[PDB]
């Protein structure tokens, strides 16, 4: 059976720190399902009275939000924090042990990769 | 001028674990405007390579999401964590000299209470 | 030394996890009997710093012995107003199962066995009140 | 004491907070001699555990001074290759303004004031790669 | 609202730091039985997130009654075979006053008044091992 | 050379922590001399004023006030905390690179053993 | 009474952290009372075997040892760490109400002062 | 890659630490010049989130030069009024080794070399006035 609320909610928001290193295997879940199991184990301090309510449970893990319908494929275009977070291999396999992965869905195991990226900073232009 | 991104992402991590008591106020965030700011300070280790990034700046605090239009009246139905986040005053009165809040908008202040609530737990039934 | 039992500190620590066990509609959970309880408590050093008496011969819990708990006469049958924590503790299925294992059920005594079901409940809490 | 300037540790403390402004596009910065500022640092116990010659007189770094910075000949004019940190440190509006407020700024100089501009880079980060 | 005793707060507060006072020889303390203490730690939201029942008439505890450890009969006389925490808890002087002064002791009854002695123990700890 | 003493403060105060575990290596250090390498670490902030001191220095290791003169032996009726310290092998270790061990001693190593022990404790006589 | 030995050694290990200020009070306690107290409420984890043994319990605060003999008049010559140790006021008020301080003792009271001090510290000589 | 040179990690690491060596008299400490040892902090991602320009040909800082530091003519010799952390770095033996190893020292110079002295200093601080 599950862990008790209290390890379940502190289990994962250190797990929810770890480092990105470049080779380790990450799982997308669905921002929607998480925040519903935030709800349940009391995550926020803000949001815990319904900590234990049965009404508010979560289910097994549910990415269906992240996947387009009829073979398992990701939607395009999706966005960090905002449509999924992440979490690493600990965390995942503890959130399925916990809850299970709803039946006809598979994991979405991601790598962790160094990429280039171009942004824009504020400077200070002291010449020109 | 506003604070660095490490003291914006430390000092609301920490208020946001403020705890509720009754009578204090605490103003609704959208879920929308404060995950683009996390992604602009970096709060989560799994998204943080856009931290500082200006293509990800979130621009004056907009509750637009939250509000239906026309007087400012807030949406009906709206659920915390899904809809918006809670930030007690100190928290709310950061954010707004770091980014301003957005020309049109008023705070959302909402009061703590003490409410009755029913809810479901698991127990084993002993008797019966 | 234990018997073929599992070692002191393996029995403390499954315990005291499975004793944690989030609460599930439908699962089944056992009664263990207290004093009998306490007794194994002391025998394997749980919650302890100086773990007085741990693996002491005279604090070996013997058979689980749930006998005090039930009412007397031919069925077995549950004796009213215990109290969780005071009379009895819940194990689930895997906690009482290891038990059962280590210290085998007292001849003569069935299992009690009771279901995990889902109580509405009021309870009062802070919420910030959004809508008036 | 300070002559009419603030105590020693708003000054230490005032600075500190001010450095770490966040840079917004068409703020204006100021630049500030690193060798005038070294003095200061001294002067007000910056970052010190022992503190050593703070509130000195001869640490008074005295009026801004930042013609080390500065070409030679009649019209006001930066010296090429400032290296940051180094040569010279970047202060906000309010406390470039504050500073001055504190010490004046050396007679025969203007202040060094630049705009805070949006630079595109190219930088090197880890991510979970979503879309192969 | 109490009726003159202590506020929930206060009640659950005192008492949660007076259970844990240091024993010293000499002392004088009592034993509290621990369905009557069970029923007090609900109506006063003890040890709890929920609070459930906190306040609630059905559950407050009335006059402190120890009678299940009392043996029958004229002379107030305990029960052999009784268990700390299953049976009964114990307070120093201090917290036994403020009980009885907030919910008052059963008629027909005497507080259960014990003495704290030095008991010699031989407990097993890890230690450098300095002289062999 | 040696570590800055911040560095040197922390790590042992950390390693001051460790438990005990049977069959570990732990090492004596003479009571008198950990009090000097105290003060001029700074260790306790109610005498760190001489932090970086040469003039509290406290020198190689020294460890003779726990030690017989003539072979190298230790004293009798040396009491843990009053006479020495005990620090495990990493935090020893640490020592002797940064401040040497005095020439003509050698390390005092002890083992953690179980030990039976007849101690008096407090109890409540119910019965008697 | 006194508070558990949890409590006290929990207590007094953050009162023993307070920085010093200019103007408060500290108190002095005898190096040997203080070792003695913590092994009975086992401060270190190397010495905590005896923890809750009165055969090690500390008795009154006793300070003799800081005292000529004779008015109560401090002995000349005392060292910080070496001699006593120092508490703050809410730390020595704690010890005084779970222990007593030893009868015909007055508590050794002292101020934090701004103090200038010559020491010798290490340096890199550039020039010269 | 880096030509036989310990990889960019590697560098960053040994030199983080090497700079915090502890000052002790007799010592020999090296100067290195502060725009050298800027545009090697660049080149291995020194202190930095971002390491932007980190292992950038243009950034790789080539042979140890001191000449900023230097007087002109022909013996060598140190320019006054040199500012530490401002001009100069400073490492202990095995930090200037290390450097050497990977970099080389430019053609034409000697190391500066200078000696860890003692010296007296009067600080003020907060203590606990014990004698009056």
């Amino acid at each position: 059976g599950a862990a008790d609320l209290d390890t379940q909610r502190s289990d994962i928001a250190t797990l929810l720190k770890t480092s990105l290193r470049k080779g380790d295997t990450w799982y997308l879940v669905d921002s929607r399902w998480f925040k519903q199991w935030k709800k349940y184990v009391g995550f926020d301090s803000w949001d815990k009275y319904q900590m234990g309510d049965q009404n508010v449970y979560p289910g097994p893990i549910d990415n269906s939000g992240l996947l387009k319908d009829g073979a398992q494929s990701l939607k395009e275009h999706l966005i960090d924090e905002l449509d999924y977070i992440l979490l690493p291999t600990e965390g995942w396999n503890k959130l399925v042990s916990w809850y299970t992965l709803m039946e006809g869905q598979e994991p979405i195991a991601r790598k962790v990769v160094e990429q280039g990226m171009f942004v824009k900073h504020c400077k200070v232009e002291v010449y020109l």
